[PDB]
DNA sequence: ATATCTGACACGTGCCTGGAGACTAGGGAGTAATCCCCTTGGCGGTTAAAACGCGGGGGACAGCGCGTACGTGCGTTTAAGCGGTGCTAGAGCTGTCTACGACCAATTGAGCG
């Protein structure tokens, strides 16, 4: 239930949540890139 | 001589600018009906037009004198850097209310009697 975080290079900003839908489908998990307003405005959701 | 530096020189992704495709549906383009308009054009009370006889004053001097120009004195002017550090815009985000949408009433213009 911790706050956690993954750095990657950016052709692996896939695998890293597919991996989420079938090793433990449990987690949540939030991908971050995009243009400005694809990728901050998730940050208004967290919050 | 040597450590290691400053190009060489390239593909990483960010940003936004900037293009073309397929859709709705806003609105532009095509048209009569018909009116009502810009326009043509005679009418006579009123002022543009130019002399003669004439009034108001434009015009050219002489020189007085209340102000105007130079350009240096001298003490008051802003310059000038660079200390601290509050202001200031960025900017991240609400937390609504305010102006702009959706449904239908008081008041108007059109018809002719």
């Amino acid at each position: 239930w911790g706050p956690f975080l993954i750095i990657s290079p950016a052709s692996t900003l896939n695998n890293w949540h597919q991996e989420f839908t079938r090793f433990v489908p449990k987690f949540k998990v939030l991908p971050y890139w995009g243009n400005p307003h694809d990728r901050k405005v998730i940050r208004r959701f967290w919050s």
